[PDB]
């Protein structure tokens, strides 16, 4: 599965872009997790954080989580509680992988967002990879 040389393999935390919606946090899953069928070449199944919906997304509309500064939209964050939830979730998962520890969603998000914005120090983007 996904051996087409386009990257974004299973378990990778990503930003995904559908028409009519902001870049949204998700993770790449296998097709059998979706309760659907195989994705076409050059596309991936992503499970969105926030509500856990599944979508087929072309790799051209995917960015790694590390592209946080380009994808993160402050206006969306302010107005959409599910976006704050999605940010919370993807960064909880990311920080667990990187071994980045932090000392209700809006509160806990701030150090995690700062971490993301600062280049995911000390691990960098490498710490965000599936174990």
């Amino acid at each position: 599965e996904y051996e087409d040389g386009r990257g974004f393999g299973i378990g990778e935390l990503v930003w995904g872009k559908l028409r009519g919606f902001s870049w949204w946090p998700g993770r790449i899953v296998s097709w059998w997790m979706t309760g659907r069928s195989r994705a076409a070449e050059g596309t991936r199944w992503v499970m969105w954080f926030g509500d856990g919906k599944f979508s087929v997304v072309c790799v051209e509309k995917l960015m790694p989580l590390s592209s946080f500064c380009s994808a993160f939209h402050q206006a969306t964050y302010n107005k959409q509680p599910m976006y704050r939830k999605a940010i919370y979730e993807v960064l909880q998962v990311a920080s667990s992988r990187a071994g980045k520890l932090f000392p209700a969603v809006e509160v806990q998000n701030k150090p995690m967002i700062e971490w993301a914005l600062g280049g995911f120090q000390p691990s960098g983007p490498k710490g965000l990879e599936p174990p």
